[PDB]
C-alpha cells in the first residue's frame, strides 16, 4: 500500500575520536583497568574500542607499524583543517615523507637556529611585564608560544609583519573543530565554511611569501618555510605546490600551540604551589646559577640542555597532566597479547593520562616529584613515559617543545619571584587538548 | 580465533538528540528538503531519522499525543540535571500532572501577578545604565531574565538574600550538560559529578525556604514556589516532596533562560539593523506612543497586550531564528502521511528553523518583515509557524515569554536611541540553544529633549 520515505543517506562514523571529547572519563577507565586489568574493550555502536594500560600492554601499540597499525581513521578530521594531500590527507606513500620534510625542519640541526629566537622572543616578551603584578600563565604562554612559532616555523616575513593576521586566520580554524568535526569533517555547518575560507587565505599569504622568496635566491633562509621549498619528492618533477607547504604549516602549528602551551602552564603552576616550591625550587634554582657560572648569562642550546632538574620538573607535569589523553590506532592485522587475541577492526587505545598513574610503573603517582625521573632513568624498559607517545610515529616535535618551556621558564625564574594563586586548577576537559581550568594565577615579583 | 578480552559495557544509545549539539547543520537538512521534498530519512549508526518539513507534514507530529510518539528517548539526558521522578524521570501518570502543575504557574492568572514583577526588575536593570554607551545585548538580557526568573518562580526570598548562590548553581547545572551527555547522561566525568553536586545543594536550599514557610504557614505568596507547594497528585494527594519541587524549578529555568534571552536578543538586533529600522522602527515607536497617550505611562498586562507590533517583532525574530532548532519523538505507533508510512521505532524531527523558511508558506522568507503576521495571524492553517511548537505538548511558556521580551523593548524604547554596532551578527550553532555570536552590540544613547 504505502512506501518507506526516500533514505537520503546511511553514515556510519569512526567512533574512537569521540574519547578526546568524552568529557575526561580517566575516571571510568581507572575503574575498568582495576578490575579487568592492563587490556580490555567497550563496544560502542557496535565498534570495539579495546585499551592497553601500562608498558606491557603498550608493546602492541607502540612496536608495531603502518601495515598492521592505521593512523587514518582517528586523525580523519585534520584533513580539512590541513589541506587534501597532507599527512592523513595524503596516501601513504607521500605522507611518511611529508614527515620527512618536518623531522628535518625540527632535527638537532634546526633547532640550533631556533634557539637564539626562541630565547630572544622570550626575553622581549617578559621584559613587557611590570615590576609587580599577577597573570593567567595559559593566556600568557598561548600569547609568546604563537609568536614564538611564527618566528622559527614561518620564517622572518610573516612574524614582523603579517602575525595579527596570522594570528586570527589559525584562530579560526582552531575555531572549526567542534565535537561534530571529528565525526563528519565535510559536513556543510557554518564553523565549517570558516575553517576552509581560513584555510584558503593562509594559502594566499603563503603564495605572496613564496613568490617573494621564488624571485630572490639572493638569500637562503633558516626556517621550515625553506625546508618545505627545498623538499622534493622521490625523483619526481613534483616538487611541493603552496597548498601542501602551507598544510604542513598549519600542522606545525595545530600540534605545536596547545600541547605545549598547557604544559608550560603546567610546569610552573606544580613548581610554585606551597608544598612543591619548599621541597623543589630550591633544587631547581641552584641549577639556574650554577649554569650561569659555567656558560655565562645568554641562554644558548648548550646550556638550556643541561637544566636537569628543570626538564625534570617539565616532564612531572606532562606526565600527571598530559595535553592529549589518547592516542589511537585501528587494527589493520590482528595481534596477540598474553592470552588475548584483538581482532581486524578493533580500535586501540593508549592513554598517557591513566598508563601514567599505573603504581608498579610510578611509586606514588598520585604526587609531584620531579625527582622520581632520576630513577628511570636507568630503566630500561620501553614505554613507561608515554606523553610523547613512541615508536615510528612518536613525537617529532619532543625536544622543540623542551626546548620551548624550558626557555621561558628559565628567563621566568631568573628576572621573577613567583607564588600560585590559591588552589591548584583542575584540569579542563572541554577542548580536545586538555589543559589547566582557568584562571590559572600567578603572582610575579621582580628583583634588581 | 583467540581470547576476546574482557568487554566491560556495550552501549548503543540514542542517536537522536545528538542533531542538537552538531554545529547546525540546517544547510545539509534543507539540502535533503529540496532534493527530496517534505518527509525524508537519515539513518546514522542503522538509527531511522525522519523529518517532517512544512505544514501538511507537521499534522502527524503535533496532532498525535503520548500513546503514538514518546518524549522519553530525547529528553532522557536531561533527568539528571531535574532529578529522579521529575518531568521525563518520571512516568506519564506521574508526569503529565505535573506538567499540570506547571500550567497552574504559568496560567493567565498567574501571570496577571508576575507583571508588575517583570516590569520592575526590568526598569530597575535599564535605570542603572550611563547616559551613552556599547552593551553586549546577550549578556545584558541573560542577566536581566535569570533576575526576572529567580523573583517571579522562585519567589520574593530567594531572589533579595541568595541570588548569587542560585545563579552560579545553574552556571554549574548548564556546564554539566556536553554533547557526550545527550548520549550517555550517568558518565563519572568531573561535569557531571559537579552537576549532580549543584542539584543536590539546590534541594537542600529550597528544604530551607520551604520548611520555613510551612512554619509560617498563613502567607501569600505569588511565586512558582507557591503552586509547587500547594500541588498534590490524585487519589492519594500527596505533598510534592523537597526534590520533586526543586526539580520543576530547575525544569522552568531550563526553558526559560536560553531561549528567550536569545530571542530577546534578535527582536533588538534585528529592529535595528539600518534598513530594517528605517522600514519598521517607525511603527513600533508610532505604537509605543499612542500606547502612552491612552494608558498612562504605567506598564501593566493590558498595555502591552494592546502592543501589536511589538508582538510582531519578536515573533519575527522567533521565525528566522528560533532558539530550538529540532524537537523530536520517538514513534510508539507507525503512521501514514500522504503515500507514506513511518514505522515503530522511527525517530521524528520537525525543525522549527527549516519549516519557518519554507517560501509556499512565508514568502520571502529569508527576509525581515514583522507586518507579515498581519496576514499571516489570519490563516486557517495549523502548523505554519512553529518557532512554540504545538499540540499536546507545545510551549505552556509562550505569554510569559512575549510578556518578558515585550516589556525589554518597552523599557528601551522608551528611555534610549538605539544602533546596531557592525555585522549583524551570525547566529552561534555551538550550544544546544542557539543565539546570536558575541560580539552581539548595540550602541545607546539616553532620550534629550
Ligand atoms: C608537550 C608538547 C607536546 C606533546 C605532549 C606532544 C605529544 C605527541 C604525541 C603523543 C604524539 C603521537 C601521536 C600518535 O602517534 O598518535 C605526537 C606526534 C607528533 N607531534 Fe607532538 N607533542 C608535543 C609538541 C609538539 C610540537 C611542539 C611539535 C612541532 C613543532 C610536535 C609535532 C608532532 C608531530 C609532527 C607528530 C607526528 C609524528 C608522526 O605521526 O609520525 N609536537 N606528539
Ligand atoms: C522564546 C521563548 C521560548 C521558546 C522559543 C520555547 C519553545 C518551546 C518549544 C518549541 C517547545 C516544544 C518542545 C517539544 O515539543 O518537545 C516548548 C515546550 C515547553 N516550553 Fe517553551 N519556549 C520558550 C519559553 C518558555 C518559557 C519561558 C517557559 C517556562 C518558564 C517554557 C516552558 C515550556 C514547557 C514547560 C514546555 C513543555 C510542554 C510539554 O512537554 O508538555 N518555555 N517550548
Amino acid at each position: 500500500k504505502g512506501k518507506l520515505p526516500p533514505v537520503v543517506s546511511s553514515l556510519i562514523p569512526f567512533v574512537g575520536s569521540g574519547l578526546s571529547f568524552a568529557g575526561g572519563p580517566l575516571q571510568y577507565t581507572t575503574d575498568a583497568y582495576k578490575k579487568y586489568g592492563d587490556i580490555f574493550t567497550m563496544k560502542v555502536f557496535g565498534q570495539r574500542l579495546t585499551f592497553l594500560v601500562g608498558p606491557d600492554a603498550h608493546v602492541p601499540f607502540f612496536s608495531q607499524g603502518d601495515a598492521e597499525l592505521s593512523q587514518d581513521e582517528p586523525y580523519q578530521f585534520s584533513v580539512p583543517i590541513f589541506g587534501p594531500n597532507v599527512v592523513y590527507g595524503a596516501d601513504l606513500a607521500h605522507r611518511n615523507q611529508q614527515l620527512k620534510f618536518i623531522a628535518a625542519s625540527l632535527s638537532t640541526k634546526a633547532l640550533q637556529s631556533y634557539v637564539p629566537l626562541i630565547v630572544k622572543e622570550a626575553e622581549d616578551f617578559f621584559a613587557k611585564w611590570d615590576k609587580s603584578g599577577t597573570v593567567d600563565i595559559r593566556d600568557a604562554l598561548a600569547e609568546l608560544i604563537i609568536l614564538t612559532a611564527s618566528r622559527c616555523l614561518m620564517g622572518k616575513e610573516i612574524r614582523e609583519n603579517l602575525f595579527t593576521e596570522v594570528a586570527k586566520l589559525y584562530q579560526t580554524l582552531d575555531e572549526g573543530l567542534l565535537p561534530i568535526s571529528v565525526f563528519f569533517p565535510y559536513l556543510p555547518i557554518p564553523a565549517h565554511k570558516r575553517r576552509d575560507e581560513a584555510r584558503l587565505a593562509m594559502v594566499r599569504m603563503f603564495k605572496k611569501i613564496i613568490d617573494e622568496r621564488r624571485a630572490n635566491p639572493e638569500v637562503k633562509h633558516n626556517d621550515c618555510l625553506q625546508v618545505f621549498m627545498d623538499a622534493r619528492y622521490r625523483g619526481e618533477e613534483q616538487a611541493l605546490n603552496d597548498e601542501e607547504i602551507t598544510g604542513l604549516m598549519i600542522a606545525l602549528l595545530f600540534a605545536g600551540q596547545h600541547t605545549s602551551s598547557v604544559t608550560g602552564s603546567w610546569t610552573g603552576l606544580l613548581l610554585f604551589e606551597a608544598n612543591n616550591k619548599k621541597k623543589f625550587l630550591p633544587g631547581v634554582l641552584e641549577e639556574q646559577e650554577e649554569i650561569r657560572k659555567e656558560f655565562g648569562d645568554e641562554l644558548t642550546m648548550e646550556a638550556l640542555n643541561k637544566m636537569d632538574k628543570l626538564h625534570r620538573c617539565v616532564k612531572e607535569a606532562l606526565r600527571m597532566y598530559p595535553p592529549l589523553l589518547f592516542v589511537m590506532r585501528k587494527v589493520i592485522k590482528p595481534f596477540s597479547y598474553k592470552d588475548y587475541y584483538v581482532p581486524e577492526g578493533d580500535t586501540v587505545f593508549v592513554s598517557p593520562a591513566l598508563s601514567m598513574r599505573v603504581e608498579e610503573v610510578f611509586p606514588n603517582a598520585d604526587q609531584y616529584n620531579p625527582e622520581r625521573f632520576v630513577e628511570e632513568d636507568k630503566q630500561a624498559q620501553k614505554y613507561r613515559f608515554v606523553g610523547f607517545g613512541a615508536g615510528r610515529h612518536g613525537c617529532m616535535g619532543e625536544n622543540f617543545a623542551y626546548l620551548q618551556i624550558k626557555t621561558i621558564w628559565s628567563v621566568l625564574l631568573r628576572n621573577f619571584d613567583i607564588e600560585l594563586v590559591g588552589e591548584l586548577p583542575k584540569p579542563d576537559y572541554t577542548a580536545m587538548v586538555v589543559g589547566p581550568a582557568h584562571p590559572c594565577l600567578l603572582r610575579y615579583t621582580r628583583k634588581h
